[PDB]
C-alpha cells in the first residue's frame, strides 16, 4: 500500500523510497546473518522482524540497493548498506521501512501506531505541559492527539539518534502541530531544547516531520 506516503515528501523519488505491509506474510525468513538477533526471540517478534526488514530489502532494492543484512547497534538502531539511512516500524497491523541515500537524505524517521487513546498516565510522561495544553486545540476531537503526539516524539528520536548517538528523552523537545483541512493529517516540527550537536554537519535544532491517520493507524515520519 501507500499509507506511509502520505507523511512523505513527493520530490525525492530518486533518493528515497518506502514499503509496507500489513501482515506476515507466510515464507518469509531473515538473511542467515540475521537469525542470530531473533533465535531465541518471541513469535510477534521472529514476525515482525523478519516482515519489517523484508519491506526495507524491497525499499533498498527500489534503489538499486542489493539485499544485505540489517543488524541492530547502538541502543538498537539499524544498521543500514553503505551510504544509506532510513527507518523502520512495526505495530499490531502494520510493518513499514523508509530508505533514502546519503547524499541526498540526512535522516530518517518513522513511527506507526494504532489510532487508539493513549494507556493510563503514559501521556504526562511523554510530554511536557505546554504541549498538552496547546495540541489539543490545534486539531479536531475526532483524534486522539496524545497517541500522536506520541508518534511525533518517537519519530524524532528515531530520526536524532543516528546523527548525534545521545539519549533524547520527552523532556528535551517540544511539539508543536498544525492540521490540514481534511483533518486527518497535517505537519508538526520539533524544536530541540538541548544541545543539538552531531557527529556530522550542522547541529540539530528543529525536526519538520509529518503526521496523518490512515485505516486505523497513526503514521509520523521526519526526513532531514
Ligand atoms: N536508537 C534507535 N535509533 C533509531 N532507530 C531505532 C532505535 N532503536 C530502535 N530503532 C528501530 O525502532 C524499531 C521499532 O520501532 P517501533 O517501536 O515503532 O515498532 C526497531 O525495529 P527492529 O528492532 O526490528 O530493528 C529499530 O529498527
Ligand atoms: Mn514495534
Ligand atoms: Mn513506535
Amino acid at each position: 500500500g501507500t499509507l506511509v506516503a502520505s507523511v512523505l515528501p513527493a520530490t525525492v523519488f530518486e533518493d528515497l523510497a518506502y514499503a509496507e505491509l500489513y501482515s506476515d506474510p507466510p515464507g518469509l525468513t531473515p538473511l542467515p546473518e540475521e537469525a542470530p538477533l531473533i533465535a531465541r526471540s518471541v513469535a510477534k517478534r521472529r514476525n515482525e522482524f523478519i516482515t519489517v526488514r523484508h519491506c526495507a530489502r524491497i525499499a533498498l532494492d527500489q534503489l538499486g540497493v542489493p539485499p544485505a543484512p540489517i543488524l541492530k547497534g547502538d541502543k538498537g538502531e539499524p544498521c543500514w548498506p553503505d551510504g544509506m539511512v532510513g527507518s523502520l516500524t512495526h505495530c499490531a497491523g502494520y510493518r513499514g521501512a523508509v530508505v533514502g541515500r546519503r547524499d541526498a537524505v540526512r535522516s530518517v524517521g518513522i513511527d506507526a501506531e494504532p489510532h487508539d487513546v493513549l494507556p493510563n498516565g503514559v501521556l504526562d510522561a511523554i510530554s511536557l505541559p505546554a504541549e498538552r495544553a496547546d495540541m489539543p486545540r490545534t486539531m479536531p476531537a475526532a483524534l486522539h492527539w496524545d497517541r500522536i503526539l506520541f508518534c511525533a516524539k518517537e519519530a524524532t528520536y528515531k530520526a536524532w539518534f543516528p546523527l548525534t548517538k545521545r539519549w533524547l528523552g520527552f523532556e528535551d523537545a517540544h511539539i508543536t502541530f498544525e492540521t490540514d483541512s481534511t483533518g486527518w493529517t497535517g505537519r508538526f516540527v520539533s524544536r530541540i531544547l538541548i544541545d543539538g550537536s552531531t557527529l556530522s554537519g550542522p547541529p540539530l535544532t528543529t525536526l519538520r516531520g509529518r503526521w496523518s491517520v490512515e485505516r486505523g493507524l497513526v503514521l509520523t515520519a521526519i526526513v532531514l
